[PDB]
């Protein structure tokens, strides 16, 4: 397990555009495309993307592509926020993983949002962080998922991802 495997499983691979769990258009492994309610705005969004007229449909390896640089892109976004820095710095593989897949879900701006549970995250109070990270719209809207990421948390071992 790492990273891509875990993001892999937690957004799925749909190669035409889809609706993402807040309705928002998306396409391949959870790469969001536009929040516009305009399909002609999405499809304008994935043609500059992957550089060529689509009409809505990629290949896998096209997905897999905007897969990895979103994946780049959340670690960037990590490394450059002044809250989500030293916590990322403090934490092993597995549980920086988990926040990697919280920034790729909820982007960088949203997850520094997280002050308390981050903080508690930086002490390495785990059982505390789990359950104040689950007090959330997050957690609410999402809870499979967000269990899955809070257990990573929790325990720093792949076992919610052992699918």
């Amino acid at each position: 397990m790492n990273i891509f495997e875990m993001l892999r499983i937690d957004e799925g691979l749909r190669l035409k555009i889809y609706k993402d769990t807040e309705g928002y258009y998306t396409i391949g492994i959870g790469h969001l495309l536009t929040k516009s309610p305009s399909l002609n705005a999405a499809k304008s969004e994935l043609d500059k993307a992957i550089g060529r007229n689509c009409n809505g449909v990629i290949t896998k390896d096209e997905a897999e592509k905007l897969f990895n640089q979103d994946v780049d892109a959340a670690v960037r976004g990590i490394l450059r926020n002044a809250k989500l820095k030293p916590v990322y710095d403090s934490l092993d593989a597995v549980r920086r993983a988990a926040a990697i897949n919280m920034v790729f879900q909820m982007g960088e701006t949203g997850v520094a949002g997280f002050t308390n549970s981050l903080r508690m995250l930086q002490q390495k109070r785990w059982d505390e962080a789990a359950v104040n990270l689950a007090k959330s719209r997050w957690y609410n809207q999402t809870p499979n998922r967000a269990k899955r990421v809070i257990t990573t948390f929790r325990t720093g071992t792949w076992d919610a991802y052992n699918n």
